[PDB]
This record gives C-alpha cells, sequence and structure tokens, in this order.
C-alpha cells in the first residue's frame, strides 16, 4: 500500500529540539520554533508539545554536511534547511543547515522564518507558487512572519480548521 499525500493521524503532536545552534541564545532558538508551530496550530486542530527526551514526532536538529539521509548540506548558502513528510521515524522531522547563520533578525537566514516553512512539511504540505505563501521555496522576510490564505487553505485541507 503506497500513500500519495501522508498526513498524521493525531492532532496531538510532540516536537522535540535535538541539538542546538552555537549561533543564537538557546532561548532565542526556543522561541522562534514554538512561535513557528504557533502559526500552524491556530489554525487547524493542530496540538504541539515539547519534549525534552523520549518520543517525538517532529525532531528537529542543527546539522551540517553529510549527516546520515540521503540529503546533505551544502555549506553556506544554497539550501538553509529541510524537512520531511509526515510518516515513521524520520519522518516528520527537520534539519537546518548549521552552516549557515542563523539570526533573530533581518539579518540573512532568519530562523523563525525558515522554521515555519520546515514545519510546513512536517506536517505534510509541499512547496507552493504563490511569491507570497510561507511555502514558497525561496527565502524571503519582511519582519513579520504569518500565514498566508495559501498555506491556511492547504493546511486546513488536510486537519481542518479553526
Ligand atoms: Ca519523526
Ligand atoms: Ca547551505
Ligand atoms: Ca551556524
Ligand atoms: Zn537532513
Ligand atoms: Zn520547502
Amino acid at each position: 500500500l503506497t500513500e500519495g499525500n501522508p498526513r498524521w493521524e493525531q492532532t496531538h503532536l510532540r516536537y522535540r529540539i535535538e541539538n542546538y545552534t552555537p549561533d543564537l541564545p538557546r532561548a532565542d532558538v526556543d522561541h522562534a520554533i514554538e512561535k513557528a508551530f504557533q502559526l500552524w496550530s491556530n489554525v487547524t486542530p493542530l496540538t504541539f508539545t515539547k519534549v525534552s527526551e523520549g518520543q517525538a514526532d517532529i525532531m528537529i536538529s542543527f546539522v551540517r554536511g553529510d549527516h546520515r539521509d540521503n540529503s546533505p548540506f551544502d555549506g553556506p548558502g544554497g539550501n538553509l534547511a529541510h524537512a520531511f513528510q509526515p510518516g515513521p521515524g524520520i519522518g516528520g522531522d527537520a534539519h537546518f543547515d548549521e552552516d549557515e547563520r542563523w539570526t533573530n533578525n533581518f539579518r540573512e537566514y532568519n530562523l523563525h522564518r525558515v522554521a515555519a516553512h520546515e514545519l510546513g512539511h512536517s506536517l505534510g504540505l509541499s512547496h507552493s507558487t504563490d511569491i507570497g505563501a510561507l511555502m514558497y521555496p525561496s527565502y524571503t522576510f519582511s519582519g513579520d512572519v504569518q500565514l498566508a490564505q495559501d498555506d491556511i487553505d492547504g493546511i486546513q485541507a488536510i486537519y481542518g480548521r479553526s
């Protein structure tokens, strides 16, 4: 049996930040992430819970180069991050390119921004064409980060509304 549009069967997800980036203070990273998950669960029946150890549906880690999977990182620039669609094991997980410089401001590569998009993948969404959507594959940022009606239509189509 092959599923083409996998989704989480539980609207009650647990995530875990496996390791941190030296680029930013632990509380900042913790904020950018919990606040990227906030975007998604507001417009759906999704419940996210942080977990420091144990089982986590979504594992988050900052890594670099070849990190075991088959989507190695290219050093500075190029890809900045990538996530896996809903599924067992590595599915739902998000890996950020440690070679990038992660900021909490307008400088190149704001973590919250990139994180909101990768989390869209862990929840089952794919890329958008609409350049004003969070799911658009190119890095953009204007101070505030919110879901576009596009991301909202895409995500509710899978789980439901709020
Ligand atoms: Ca997982
Ligand atoms: Ca890179
Ligand atoms: Ca770094
Ligand atoms: Zn990876
Ligand atoms: Zn993407």
